[PDB]
């Protein structure tokens, strides 16, 4: 079962970091000489549409690798991975980043798309010298992502809800993964206040949901985060008071997978994302929750699931970042 | 009191419209040799920091000649729109909107803020010869972003909510007007349908807001456009049930000026066009409201404007764009 869905990812991903056009750029410059392409700008991430979907692409391969090896093409994953974290290149990336010219670059979904990458390389390294390598190389970026946190997030007066790559808890889940895996106490720390400050005073969400360009549920990937950053017990009584009529499959638009009217258009096109990722928040939800209300919402991101998987390969405004979404809904630890 | 102000808007669009560097762009391609700087990818709208700030910087100037030439300097401004919209430079930014690799580009907050530029200077051509002229050598750019809106709204099942520039019902605002001084009678249509489809059942709103890197406000904005959309008598019951606690001052939110953390951040320099763009909104809105409620969301407008106006020089992030909005707010008819 996972057979298929493992082949079909590495296809996908294995094409994405390598292929170079179309792209779009997200870019900010002082100097007219600093507009290059892609390719000499962002020595790795230069494929799979953009920067931060080129970084989860990888993240899928090195996950592949991990955890489903067996199915997948793997030693053509190893020489692909290997020709791209050289620390040449690494070096190039955090060139850019370092660029006051720059600054502000890919925050924050960028950001814990890396941070997410470099935990499951060094995750991989446990097993793997290769990784070990991969991991090393990619220190100072990880590093550089890591003191660009600490130094914005004491600045977020106020969160950032909506369900794009803008969103704070979506960034911040992965980053707290890091954080927690490299002992960073001082980013635990800070990810866990800022989270408190925004979201602690959140109840009875209307959840207004989706919006046209969403991949990502604002409620859910906001209950997501609170449950890595809240204790047991009072995240419970918090979700409780946050999503009160979940049992009766209320709000409505949470049990209703979301239409996709065109493919074939960048932003509608997210849509399919928002149905793989509002499985992968309920999988991870469920485990918080009584019998019942587990099995519900396990149906509702099965429901969800199936409406979008068979669609990631129709246009490469698709393929170019959605596997990474099937596969994160697919791995979900079942408690 | 308003001299102050049009001398100083003046004096800075003037400076942004030509000012190249520092510059941002969000630039798609299938050809490598698409990759270009400013200057040449759009002969016109390449300074003032990005392309739709450049747009609406142009409006501005537009707006200060047609009613606040007194207080102008008019040949300066005369001169530099006449070398800025010329025929030639006109057909290269329709050369680069016309190619399918850009589809999407500056949806829909260019869009409408273009149309908005392409509403005023028609309006000053009334008066002024050589805008006439502007207003022929711009028709087409008009003319494309008029077709895209047909094309793209009846795709869209559901709207952006969010208070940045995806913002649905900013554009479309902007795109009511352009299309009622036209007398396009189906983008009429389109807006108010698309309009109606989305927010008709909006009630008791939450309001959770502001988000930290918005400049305009998702409930009031949307307000705004209904209140164009509506029969007066519709919006005024809509607006009653959308707000029921607003002559409470609830949701709080909405009665507190917002914090600006660090106007050297590009984000959440955008806070302090929020406190305009709520001023603005909580003006036009007062319009439609009785005695009781008119009175306090013009009070609390002016606190809003107080809060921001002072700061609007402090760097470039801001002035590159905060004129405008400030232009904006104090502009609204008191009726």
């Amino acid at each position: 079962p996972m057979e298929k869905f493992i082949k079909q990812f590495s296809f996908i991903a294995l094409e994405n970091i390598f292929r170079e056009l179309p792209n779009k750029i997200t870019h900010s410059f002082n100097d007219i000489n600093d507009i290059k392409p892609p390719k000499l700008m962002y020595p790795i991430f230069y494929g799979s549409y953009d920067w931060h979907s080129s970084v989860h692409s990888h993240w899928l391969l090195v996950k592949i690798l991990k955890d489903f090896s067996h199915f997948a093409p793997k030693d053509e994953i190893i020489k692909a991975l290997d020709s791209q974290f050289s620390k040449e290149k690494a070096e190039g990336e955090l060139k850019y980043l370092q660029n006051p010219a720059h600054k502000g670059f890919e925050r924050p979904y960028g950001w814990g798309w890396f941070l997410k990458l470099t935990l499951e390389i060094n995750l991989l390294a446990k097993e793997n010298d290769k990784a070990e390598i991969w991991a090393k190389n990619l220190e100072g970026i990880a590093d550089f992502f890591v003191k660009e946190f600490k130094e914005f997030l004491p600045k977020m007066d106020y969160p950032i809800r909506v369900g794009t790559h803008f969103n704070s808890s979506f960034a911040l889940y992965f980053a707290l993964e890091y954080a927690r895996f490299k002992k960073d106490q001082e980013l635990e720390y800070c990810i866990i206040q800022s989270a408190k400050k925004w979201f602690l005073s959140d109840k009875n969400m209307q959840a207004l949901e989706p919006c046209g360009d969403e991949f990502l549920s604002p409620v859910l990937m906001e209950a997501v985060l609170l449950s890595a950053v809240l204790h047991k017990n009072d995240f419970v009584k918090f979700f409780k008071a946050y999503l009160p009529n979940l049992e009766a499959k209320e709000p409505a638009t949470l049990f209703t997978p979301v239409s996709v009217s065109d493919r074939s258009d960048g932003k509608i096109a997210h849509l399919d994302g928002l149905n793989l990722s509002r499985a992968w928040c309920f999988k991870i939800l469920s485990n918080f929750c009584d019998e019942n209300l587990k099995i519900l919402l396990r149906n509702n991101a099965t429901e969800h699931f199936d409406k979008a998987i068979a669609h990631i390969e129709d246009d490469y405004l698709g393929s170019h970042w959605l596997g990474s979404f099937a596969l994160l809904a697919l791995d979900v630890d079942i408690l």
